């Protein structure tokens, strides 16, 4: 009970930065990267029980994901990547590891005064996103 309160809700993208970038190093392709680059999603948290589920939804795509906090899952991406991830809480912020091929990505998500900050790390590259609630 009570896991990811201040997580929980509707959030609105505000800005990205370096996300073309981190898309890149991921593998992404051009044209998917232009398109998912001006995306604006929504995304939107639930809790029920021990299930976390996280919506994303845009003019590029709609994912959505259901999970239980240290249990690894199949993934597919918004790039169509099939990947293992595995989401914890570690002091607070949610982690979510992505491995495929050898590879790994890692996004953190945390609450910051009233913003949803959202790190995309691949290998060197970060990539931050704001959010602000809906
Ligand atoms: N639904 C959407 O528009 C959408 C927008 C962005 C992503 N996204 C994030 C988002 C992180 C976050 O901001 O929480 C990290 C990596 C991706 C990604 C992966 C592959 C790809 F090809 C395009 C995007 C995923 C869905």
């Amino acid at each position: 009970s009570h896991m990811c309160d201040a997580f929980v809700g509707t959030w609105k993208l505000v800005s990205s930065e370096n996300f073309d970038d981190y898309m890149k190093e991921v593998g992404v392709g051009f044209a998917t990267r232009k398109v998912a680059g001006m995306a604006k999603p929504n995304m939107i948290i639930s809790v029920n029980g021990d299930v976390i589920t996280i919506k994303s939804e845009s003019t590029f795509k709609n994912t959505e994901i259901s999970f239980i906090l240290g249990q690894e899952f199949d993934e597919v991406t918004a790039d169509d990547r099939k990947v293992k991830s595995t989401i914890t809480l570690d002091g607070g912020v949610l982690v979510h590891v992505q491995k495929w091929d050898g590879k790994s990505t890692t996004i953190k998500r945390k609450r910051e005064d009233d913003k949803l900050v959202v790190e995309c790390v691949m290998k060197g590259v970060t990539s931050t996103r704001v959010y602000e609630r809906a």
